[PDB]
């Protein structure tokens, strides 16, 4: 109809722009030049739209897409309207089953590149040449909730990477915590059923705060390690860009000589580690249930590409038994103070998808998708995972040919004797559909193992024992890793952990379940146990108070790599600041604030009590991003209030509340000139306090103080001060 | 094995208990004695568990459900472990596609009963006899969000009722608003795509506040009437028990003599009409995203059974064209001032399901599922709905035998010649699978239509016109029902409407879309348009200021039944009060509180700053239901603060914040004795204020005041005092 506005304002600029600045859009419309080989091979299935006639699926042009065919304009719909019928039919079949676990996820395209050849330890082609680029597709996710639940729940996050190598798809399907809850895959369905919504009423969504989770945990102490991690701030990351990633299981690297090495896979966030605080995370599920999805997407459109360093913990075959814990036990971490992570390569995520359904929702990852140069181990959880995935994927995607869906295909077409199945797209021409054959001179052919481009051979690990359904006795230790984790956290991290356990156990209706969790916490650490106990109105028995603590892990009293914050790794590029305007902002302060933010790659959003524009003292017209209520403090990393007619907003409940919520959630607050009248709102002494930047104006110094606070992410020293303000 | 606790406290009592008193459970365990013919017929597929051996699906007992089968305790898992493969396999295939629309739903069982015989106007058997009951199954839902999305979003609600009649299943598939957004089923996929998450990034969930939605609305003014309903407090109901239900389309009633009467179906909630306020509802999507689901379930476990009265708007065939709107247009409502709702029967929901998946998720409703005595009309939206539902259910549920899933089966066996299909449960013995046949003497047989127990015969409506894809010109009016809706709302409802539009349009990135919506509102009502425009920083043009308002609807200047609150209809039974404990509560006050609350059937939740128990002044041990933060004021209808050691909670940040949030949300607050000191927290004058009950102690008058206030639902007169309080 030519409904677009005459001005071109409906379509974003195909260049990197700041979050909130332009309508977001499909990846290849937004960043047409961001390319790689996999992204280039997808061009054959991308479809355009502009300037085409509207058609049926069979190519017939549609004249009237507003009406059904009927006998009279007020008469009955006629069965012969095939156009109406195809439209409703497709719509009626849009949905597919969501993943059993990790149904909520957000994904992006990018590339990986190794720093140096790793040929001495692995013949994996993607690790052999630093001038070589392997396209990747990453999907991050939550675990428990549906595809439509909230992003910022407390939970473990999945972190799956598909590597389209030259010798096959390698999928590195890991999580954001280095261990899992259970030891043997046989218990996956019991554990997952316990954390998922309870069967009689399907409640609660996206939460482990319910009886069944804690019943299970209280009966299966192998779970306490990963439960500590989830109860901590690790359970509620600030963003997918600011969390670690782990393969979890011990795998094998295999070189050209046949030497096998043990490896654990790590991803280090180049943006540093950072998480929200519980009240903030919970509230954020209400105000913006898509916060992680949006943030990841907008980060990529702004050019703040999520960057991660692939790292390896390497353990020679001869040191297999040299630890306190079993290397093949997935509830056990390998302390970096014992086995350091070696830097291997870098992954950059620089393009969003075009169609979430087509690329994200249909993407299929599998930990069994390994390439020559890698191999498994006998880890019993990994071993049972090797059976799931493909199984579930055919159910979910419609057939065994789901490897032909565009996102899932290798960069080089495969050749084998597999035929038919639902929705077969390739048309095979080989005369032979079996091997060995003589009618196609045996093609395609087997390829011996070799140093490069050889066929897949499993490592000839020795196998010895009886056929038994038995847990290895070396896996029977459950409290020493949870304790190592506990001792490595800072004091404010310990309290957050205490509050995580306290909050969750309080949603457990059956009191005895709470008491049993407390009993288990008393086997990890007495100080942890007493503080949780106290929050539940429980007193430990004398016996509980004398439980002897678990042994150290290989003599360690702590390991600082396990804390999010003990060792500062801050980075503010990509963070965002809220700027509370008034109806006559001193433009001098605004100019100084925005330019300083911009120099460090920090984003800003101009907020007011209404939408539209406000005009600064010199006549500068300032466009408003969102209102105070519309873009709450939960969504920003810090707040700045410029001088101006402060009386315009000083009595605005939403304005004041904005600073109270941000102060409560430990965020840096900066007040310029008369904005300092808000100090009374958050009870700040005349003197001032650490975490509150204030001055007569927003000069250079003022912005450097604010940015330094931003580099340390939150104002932990404010904790005792927040207790009292009602917010 | 002894896992249950000694006391037997792991399992709920099988009697009506207030919310949070005991753990919730499967309805047949919770209320074994609640029966009806449908509930009893589910007995063939209901399964027990206590005292049974754990077995495979093939009946083989399992000895070890903790371990996979491997070669040596630390070796690899063996392919021959069929116990493990079955377990993992069934889990891998758990999920089914969720509903295309209305995926988020909460359901229950109950019964319906007519007040009197309706045999002069219909031959439908379920309306023929006041002493004959019909089992029902009801599913309430949101529209936009997925199965794991939140309950208290802003959206339309679906209200589907499955009547298991003696002459077949009748499904009355309605919503909580009398009209739908569009006129022709052809546009359904267009309208649902625009409101659903945006295709590139799949954001946002369960919210219409995004560009594609408002883009569609601004170009399709036929959507404005249901947009008005959605933006008012109808869009955020307090409970599924506190909303209206409507079939929306005009349908037909056909009596035994063949006379047709046009009819619109209504449900009246006997718990009255009530809704949340936006800030509360959005915040509630974070604190408790399963709030409506939970409240329904717990109301039924408490004995507070959701009850609705079925009502009919009856219009004789000769009055088809007597309104100034088309009777067959589903964007138009029939004002109760023109055609009254006649009482027809009562529906009571008295039993929760046993398994949400098996009975809620697999339930299938179809507006095409009518019985003799009822028939359709040419409503173009209704007509195209008959091309859908069956279709989607076969892909969703797995095949054409979805009528054989327990929850969907009619009470009496069905008989026909249809055979085979995936998962066929019935085993047919008819020698003939076709008709006419002579080998089974033509059984089963066709039955002629008649007054009772006859075959279905469509009403013989005259059809006249050419085959056209054309909108009836009589449907071409879009502004007068919107305006009639607007003028019938109270002043505080109109402010709420203004704010919904202001809020939503502010999340619309492209400003011209905001401007187009405003221009459409200026065709409905200038005052409304002006208020929205001013919140968006927009100026109405001179042209926009001179648009003549649309015509009245058949001389009406308003219709009070369109308002939630203009006519008082308050019912407190089943509501819930928060009681903020301290560590030395005046048992005298608590006693008075609970006895008065009990007499009106209002529940209570005892809150404290920690979990466990507190002891009152007389030694009564009071167990704590939840903390102040853990069960926020959002979740209750009113707040009571009893005397006791007030100093224990006087400086409690969460306790003070509880009252500020409640106050802001217009909830009734009661303060006894020293609890009156919290009056400063919410800045209330020394004298007093309408909406705050205060006294030396909690007494007879104290509770009456409080209960009278709760019967009015919210304190609307407090609206002007809340926007300064930063809450
Ligand atoms: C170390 C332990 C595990 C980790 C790190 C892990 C990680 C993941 C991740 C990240 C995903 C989502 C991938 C995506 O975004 O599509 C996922 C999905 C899945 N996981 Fe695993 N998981 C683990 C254990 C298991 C086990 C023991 C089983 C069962 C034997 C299992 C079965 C599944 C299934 C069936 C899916 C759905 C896949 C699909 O539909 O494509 N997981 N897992
Ligand atoms: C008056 C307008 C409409 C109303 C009141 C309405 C109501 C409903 C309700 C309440 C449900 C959920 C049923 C449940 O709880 O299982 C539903 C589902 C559905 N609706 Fe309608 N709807 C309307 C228009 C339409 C139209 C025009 C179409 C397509 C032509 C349509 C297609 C569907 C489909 C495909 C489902 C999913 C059913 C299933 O998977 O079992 N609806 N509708």
């Amino acid at each position: 109809d030519s409904l677009a506005p005459e001005d071109g304002s409906h379509r974003p600029a195909a260049e990197p722009t700041p979050p909130g600045a332009q309508p977001t859009a499909p990846g290849s419309l937004k960043a047409p030049d961001t390319r790689n080989e996999k992204l280039n091979s997808l061009e054959d299935v991308r479809k355009g739209s502009e300037n085409y006639a509207l058609t049926t699926n069979q190519g017939v042009r549609i004249a009237d897409d507003q009406n059904s065919l009927r006998a009279g304009s007020r008469g009955p719909t006629l069965l012969e309207d095939f156009i109406l019928r195809e439209k409703i039919t497709h719509f009626d079949h849009e949905r597919i089953p969501e993943r059993i676990v990790n149904a909520r996820g957000s994904a992006a395209h990018g590339y990986f590149q190794p720093y140096k050849s790793l040929s001495d330890i692995t013949k994996a082609d993607f690790l052999s040449d630093p001038n070589k680029i392997t396209p990747v597709f990453v999907r991050f996710s939550t675990v428990q909730g549906g595809a439509g639940s909230a992003d910022t729940v407390r939970d473990i996050r999945g972190f799956a990477t598909k590597f389209y190598t030259e010798e096959g798809i390698f999928d590195l399907v890991g999580n954001n915590t280095p261990i899992f809850f259970i030891q043997d895959a046989h218990k996956f369905p019991d554990f997952v059923h316990a954390v998922k919504p309870e069967p009689h009423w399907a409640i609660p969504q996206g939460q482990s705060a319910h009886d069944t989770f804690w019943d299970y945990v209280s009966l299966q102490p192998e779970t306490l390690h990963n439960v500590m991690w989830a109860m901590s701030d690790r359970g509620i990351p600030r963003s997918y860009r600011t969390m670690e990633g782990f393969g979890i299981h011990t795998f094998r690297l295999i070189n050209a000589e046949g030497k096998a090495t043990f490896v654990r896979f790590h991803w280090k966030p180049l943006a540093g580690k950072a998480s929200l605080v519980w009240d903030e995370a919970q509230k954020l599920t209400g105000r913006d249930p898509d916060f992680h999805r949006r943030e990841l997407w907008e980060a990529i459109e702004a050019g703040d590409f999520p960057e991660y360093e692939l790292g390896f913990q390497l353990i020679p075959e001869e040191d297999e038994f040299k630890f306190d814990f079993d290397l093949l036990d997935p509830t056990k971490l390998i302390p970096e103070e014992l086995v350091p992570v070696q830097r291997v390569g870098k992954m950059v995520l620089n393009r969003n998808p075009d169609n979430f359904f087509a690329e994200n929702e249909q993407a299929a990852f599998h930990p069994g998708h390994i390439v020559p140069g890698l191999d498994f181990t006998n880890d019993p959880l990994l071993q049972g995972r090797l059976f799931s995935y493909t199984d579930t994927q055919i159910s979910r995607l419609g057939g065994p040919n789901f490897h032909e869906i565009p996102i899932n295909r290798p960069t080089c077409p495969y050749h084998n004797f597999q035929r038919d199945g639902m929705h077969r797209m390739g048309i095979d021409t080989n005369p032979a559909n079996y091997e060995p054959n003589s009618i196609n001179d045996n093609w395609p052919r087997e390829t011996p193992p070799g140093p490069k481009r050889g066929g897949f051979e499993s490592y000839q690990e020795r196998v010895e024992g009886n056929k038994v359904r038995e847990r290895s006795p070396s896996f029977g230790e459950y409290y020493s890793h949870p304790r190592l984790f506990w001792l490595s956290q800072t004091p404010f991290e310990q309290r957050h952990i205490v509050d995580g356990f306290s909050f969750e156990l309080s949603k457990v209706v059956r009191p005895y379940i709470r008491e049993r969790v407390v009993d288990q916490l008393a086997h990890i650490d007495l100080t942890l146990a007493q503080a949780v106990a106290k929050n539940l109105g429980i007193e430990l028995t004398d016996d509980q108070l004398n439980i002897t603590p678990p042994p150290d892990v290989n003599g360690l009293k702590k390991d600082p790599s396990l804390s999010l914050y003990a060792i500062p790794d801050g980075d503010v590029k990509g963070r965002v600041v809220a700027i509370l305007l008034n109806d006559e902002v001193r433009s001098a302060d605004l100019l100084a604030i925005l330019k300083a933010l911009k120099a460090k790659g920090v984003h800003a959003k101009l907020l007011y009590s209404r939408m539209g524009e406000v005009t600064a003292d010199d006549g500068t017209v300032l466009p408003i991003a969102a209102t105070f209520a519309g873009a709450p403090s939960l969504t920003v990393d810090a707040v700045i209030v410029p001088c101006g007619n402060i009386a315009d907003i000083a009595d605005n409940g939403d304005a004041n509340y904005y600073l109270m919520e941000a102060y409560k959630h430990l965020k840096p607050i900066a007040l310029a000139g008369d904005a300092r009248k808000f100090k009374a709102t958050i009870k700040i002494a005349d003197q001032g306090e650490e975490g509150i930047v204030e001055a007569d104006s927003a000069d250079g110094s003022f912005m450097d103080e604010l940015l330094t606070l931003m580099a340390a992410h939150r104002v932990w020293s404010r904790i005792p001060k927040i207790d009292k303000i009602p917010a």
